[PDB]
């Protein structure tokens, strides 16, 4: 979940 979601926030444009 640091690799994935941090990236994922490019993903979620959170």
């Amino acid at each position: 979940w640091l690799r994935r979601i941090k990236a994922w926030l490019r993903r979620i444009k959170a």
